[PDB]
């Protein structure tokens, strides 16, 4: 009896036994499933039942949680060496964090090496909010919120099947709301349950409309159980090519190709809960420098120092705020690392002088693999004869010959980043370099680890790493396609384990080059490859986009998932990388992008100039793209103070409306626009040739940015009116955000005057606080030396608390303008105590209660101390 007892079963609970291939009844046969043809192709012909899996042999509670021995239900096999008996261990790690692990007793099998997650053996957790039953025949685990009883995580719906390079579990899920999964192009943040297939190996491939595997390698998922806010994480720490498969139920499989099974399960109130959970675990984000949150200008190929010159002139003179000039891989002779092409880019190291004297900054791409060749000069490429001497190379099988690949110089080795040595000759190499082109920051590329020839040099052994029995759906559908052997040697272990964590190895790498070039400074780390807690050592940008309308919608989703990721400086190459942009494009690509909390416009080789005063100083792009960076410059000290929240507390700086309108199911599906923390909502054109956006409006209070004024919008879907010069911004009610006078640099915006917009609620309240520090310095949280306010309104009184003030320099700044919002009283008098000492009369303020706006100005509020507000 290999079928179910009625003949006409639930088929969305369906198990695919024949994932891999078309199903056959042979095959099926062969497997000992069950053959059961379909009206379509989605539903599986081919399942498992409970035919497979296996029972409990033994089973002990632990001071932690509970152990027990599993032995495999002896059924055939599916991809062959199956491990017949496996050890079964649970952690109750914190209140709400649950972890299980599935491992061959008998062989140490791969394990990720994460360098932030810790080896756990207590203290053992007395209150747990998570209740875990274990079913014994056959084996199953049941995730259950003890509150309400509700099963989060259940894979009694399918089998375990666990051999050496095939590993299966499903699990059947409360609700339909899934978000998370990468890197991959979703298109719609909430995901469609469908019979959907997403495969996870990191792989240098453009983003397109397809379900491809691309440069990062993230598991992490979450679920809404309820417009409650209850929800949940899954995250699975494994770093082997994998798919995750997804049908209605809805019930998630995962299909993996080595290693072990290490599961998280993470309960929260709230989705944002859910993702704090997430970043305690894997690691809280980095702080960035304040200047890392200033604009950038990019292009592959400017081709000469000439060129990069004109484009700083011209947007220098349109006076677009921008931080950082970014140099791709032209800069170098002939695209090798730690070089400079001395005809074409003659004279850089006194242009990164002049950005220096106009208080901008310079930022280098750095890719990983180094050129076996000579330099033009015909001398030896000293970077190369270094790491030989130190051998800091990845190796073929053999363990001794370092493995050739080719990417932008030629032929190439390939550091190994896990390597101590190699770690070492790194930041020796960035501080050499370092001494001749004063980079401020570094840029990441090609880090997957990518290559233009396929495994290798001398091509790949034809074993089962590289040619594994089951292949996911990634790209190519072979394991090396666009990287190297899969039996590759690193100090973590083979190509075929560790290949995932090569960009993560090389920004802790990177991050301890930093630290040998600019000592106790956070510098700039962009990646491309990312792991599971990579948010702590650098940022991420999409990757290589191309200029048309879709793919600026899709970005939102694609930086929103990086949210739940906690990597939260993320963006998109705005006006979009390949092809030529369209002057209406690239004007709404700015007007979103000044929004991304990442906002660099960057583009391809041999495609028209892109940056902003290319389209004429006298433009309505220039003009547009002038008005909203200054904009974002002016609400730098809000972003800023998101991203000290992210670092401490695992809070999401660019924020789903779900996060904070969760109640309300009409967020469950929102993607087209998003807020900035809790306090901006921004709401984009993403459709050529529009000036009306159909947008939904949460339940809050809202007001105009721009104007002050509030929106007769309310819990609705509306026709929001957005001409070719406008993007929807909108403050809610309730909340009070930090801002600073801007300038075009965020060197000069940094020295002037603070203000405060108080955007007050339903019932005449709202809070905030701020961070400031030096902006530049590591461990400034950590040694204390940081000023930390809170501020709260109620009944026409704005209490501004310093909390903390350990920075003299800080201390030079004052809040000099307060703007309040919806205020719906007059305002016969405005009255300042500093310290709580006596209140004196303010003479300057405007009410305008035609708008509801009180302006308060020529203030002097001192950053260090205590003041009190009334109006
Ligand atoms: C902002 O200012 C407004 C004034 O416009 C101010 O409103 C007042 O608040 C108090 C509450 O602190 C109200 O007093 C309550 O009145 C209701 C009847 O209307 C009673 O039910 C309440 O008694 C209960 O609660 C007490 C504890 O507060 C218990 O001791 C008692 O046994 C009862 O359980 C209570 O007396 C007052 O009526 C209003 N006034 C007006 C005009 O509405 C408001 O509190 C201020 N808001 C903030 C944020 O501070
Ligand atoms: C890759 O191959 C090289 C040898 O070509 C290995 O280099 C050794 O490195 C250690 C330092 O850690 C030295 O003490 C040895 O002398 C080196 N061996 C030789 C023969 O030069 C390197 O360890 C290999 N890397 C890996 C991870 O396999
Ligand atoms: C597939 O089969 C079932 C009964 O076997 C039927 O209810 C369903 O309508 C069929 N699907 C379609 C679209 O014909
Ligand atoms: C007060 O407002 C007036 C009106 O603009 C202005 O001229 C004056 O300089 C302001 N500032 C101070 C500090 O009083
Ligand atoms: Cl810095």
């Amino acid at each position: 009896r290999k079928c179910p007892n009625v003949l006409n079963d639930p088929v969305n609970v369906r198990i695919n036994c024949i994932p891999e291939q078309f199903p056959t009844e042979g095959i099926c046969a062969q497997r000992g499933c069950c053959w059961r043809p379909w009206n379509d192709s989605l539903i599986p012909w081919c399942f498992f039942v409970d035919n497979h899996g296996y029972n409990v042999q033994d089973m002990t509670t632990t001071s932690i949680g509970v152990e027990a021995k599993l032995n495999r239900i002896p059924s055939p096999t599916l991809f062959g060496n199956d491990i017949n008996s496996v050890l079964f261990t649970t952690q109750n790690q914190t209140p709400n964090r649950f972890r299980f692990k599935i491992t061959d007793p008998n062989n140490r099998r791969y394990e990720v090496p994460h360098q932030y997650v810790k080896e756990f053996t207590g203290p053992t957790v007395s209150d747990t909010l998570y209740d875990v039953k274990v079913a014994q025949n056959p084996f199953s685990i049941q995730v259950i919120r003890k509150s309400n009883g509700k099963t989060l995580f259940d894979t009694s719906i399918g089998p375990l099947v666990y051999s050496d390079q095939y590993l299966q579990i499903s699990a059947r899920l409360p609700s339909d709301y899934i978000y998370g999964i990468g890197e991959q192009v979703h298109k719609r943040f909430r995901h469609d349950l469908s019979w959907k297939t997403w495969p996870i190996f990191t792989r240098d491939q453009l983003p397109g409309d397809n379900n491809n595997n691309l440069y990062g390698h993230q598991t992490f998922f979450m679920c809404i159980e309820d417009t409650s806010g209850k929800s949940f994480g899954v995250f699975l720490m494994n770093s082997n090519a994998m798919e995750i498969f997804i049908q209605p139920t809805p019930i998630v499989t995962y299909r993996v190709t080595g290693g072990i099974l290490d599961f998280y399960i993470l309960l929260g109130d709230t989705p944002e809960q859910v993702v704090q959970q997430y970043q305690q675990l894997v690691g809280l984000p980095a702080m960035p420098a304040y200047w890392n949150l200033g604009f950038q200008l990019s292009r592959w190929n400017y081709k000469s120092l000439d060129v990069v010159k004109e484009v700083v002139r011209r947007n220098r003179e349109a006076g677009i705020p921008f931080d950082t000039q970014v140099t791709d891989i032209d800069y170098m002779e002939d695209k090798k690392d730690f070089t400079y092409d001395q005809v074409a880019f003659n004279g850089l190291p006194q242009f990164v002088q002049d950005l220096h004297d106009h208080g901008q900054k310079y930022v280098i791409i750095l890719d990983p693999a180094i050129s076996i060749g000579r330099r033009a000069n015909g001398t030896t490429y000293a970077t190369y004869e270094r790491g030989n001497t130190q051998h800091v190379w990845i190796n073929e099988s053999d363990g001794s010959t370092p493995i050739i690949g080719e990417v932008w110089p030629g032929l190439t080795v390939y550091p190994d980043f896990t390597n101590p040595n190699c770690i070492d000759w790194w930041a020796n190499e960035c501080s050499i370099f370092h001494q001749e082109v004063q980079y401020d920051g570094l840029w990441i590329d090609m880090n997957e680890v990518s290559s233009f020839i396929q495994g290798s040099t001398k091509g790949c052994n034809v074993n089962k790493l590289n040619y594994p029995p089951f292949t996911p759906d990634i790209l190519d559908k072979l394991m090396y396609s666009k990287t190297i052997c899969m039996d590759a040697v690193q100090n973590w272990g083979k190509q075929y384990d560790v290949h995932s964590l090569y960009g993560y190895s090389m920004a802790i790498a990177t991050e301890q080059a930093v630290q040998k070039v600019f000592p106790n400074k956070r510098s700039f780390i962009l990646t491309r490859s990312t792991f599971a807690g990579s948010g702590r050592h650098a940022a991420h940008w999409l990757g290589d986009n191309t200029a048309s309308w879709e793919q600026m919608e899709w970005s939102i989703t694609g930086m929103l998932e990086f949210s739940l990721f906690g990597i939260p400086l993320v963006g998109a190459d705005i006006c979009g990388f390949v092809a030529e942009t369209t002057e209406e494009l690239c004007r709404r690509w700015m007007q979103l992008g000044a929004f991304y909390p990442f906002s660099r416009n960057h583009n391809s080789d041999g495609y028209e100039h892109q940056d902003p005063a290319f389209f004429g100083q006298n433009s309505l792009l220039v003009k547009s793209s002038r008005q909203y960076l200054t904009i974002r410059y002016t609400l730098l000290p809000f972003l800023y103070t998101l991203f000290y929240k992210a670092h401490v507390f695992g809070e999401t700086v660019a924020r789903p409306v779900l996060h904070e309108f969760y109640e309300d199911t009409n967020s469950w599906i929102e993607d087209t626009e998003f807020l900035w923390g809790p306090a901006l909502l921004i709401t984009p054109v993403l459709k050529q040739g529009a000036d009306t956006v159909s947008a939904y409006i949460p339940d809050a209070i809202w007001y105009d940015y721009e104007s002050g004024a509030k929106r007769p919008w309310r819990k609705q879907r509306v026709d929001m009116y957005l001409p070719a010069d406008k993007i929807g911004l909108h403050l809610r009610g309730g909340y009070i955000i930090p801002i600073q006078e801007p300038d075009v640099t965020t060197t000069a915006s940094r020295k002037n005057p603070l203000g405060l917009i108080v955007a007050l609620g339903e019932n005449n309240t709202a809070k905030g606080d701020f961070f400031w520090d030096d902006g530049e310095t590591k461990d400034t949280i950590q040694n204390g030396n940081y000023i930390l306010y809170t501020f709260s309104v109620s009944n026409n009184t704005l209490d501004i608390v310093c909390t903390h003030s350990s920075y003299q320099e800080g201390t030079t700044l004052a809040f000099q303008t307060v703007k309040i919002l919806g205020l719906t009283d007059s305002v016969t008098e405005v009255r300042v105590a500093e310290n709580n000492q006596p209140m004196n009369a303010h003479s300057n303020f405007t009410y305008d209660a035609s708008n509801q706006v009180l302006l308060i100005a020529d203030l002097k509020l001192n950053l260090g101390r205590n003041f009190s507000v009334q109006w």
